[PDB]
């Protein structure tokens, strides 16, 4: 269990807006993830397997731990944060830092549709961090090159594949790319 804390993952933005908007208003916006940003958990093997299209952002209900609120997708729904093209760092916060196979990072393609459910074919791989099966917390922060050929609203997907389970953690990040 864990989430991407910097940049602020959509899930963690849910936790953060719980403090500012209140439990009811934040939950209306994000669903039940506001209480458990660490539990966006689904089957591993993305992209050939894993959560189906339209269920990527919630990891298909987080294996029962959360609802489908993260799967809404509109140009306007989510809080964007600014990021620059080029090298960026991605820091996970862990509540249970399981033995890990890899992390892998994707960005939406230049022509993606921000008003449709997220699908695999809208993402391209941008970096892969292989791990030796040791606990996640032996490599907390990953240096990933975000494409410089792209601007405006994009989604970065970070995925954490857990070595000792059939699962992975899926954290979309809403970004304004400059």
């Amino acid at each position: 269990h864990g989430y991407i804390k910097e940049p602020v993952s959509r899930a963690y933005m849910g936790a953060l807006e719980k403090q500012t908007m209140g439990w009811t208003a934040a939950a209306q916006k994000y669903g039940s993830v506001i209480d458990n940003p660490q539990s966006v958990e689904g089957p591993k093997g993305f992209p050939a397997a894993g959560p189906p299209d339209g269920r990527i952002a919630s990891a298909n209900g987080g294996s029962g731990q959360i609802d489908f609120g993260l799967d809404k997708q509109t140009a306007d729904h989510w809080v964007k944060q600014n990021i620059r093209g080029g090298f960026n760092t991605f820091t996970w916060h862990y509540t249970a830092p399981h033995a890990t196979s890899k992390w892998h990072y994707y960005i939406t393609k230049k022509n993606w549709n921000p008003n449709k459910p997220l699908s695999r074919d809208e993402f391209e791989l941008i970096g892969t961090v292989n791990h030796d099966g040791s606990k996640a917390d032996t490599n907390l922060t990953h240096k990933i090159f975000v494409p410089t050929d792209r601007s405006g609203y994009h989604i970065i997907l970070g995925v954490w594949d857990v070595a000792d389970t059939s699962n992975a953690f899926y954290n979309v990040i809403d970004v304004n790319l400059t």
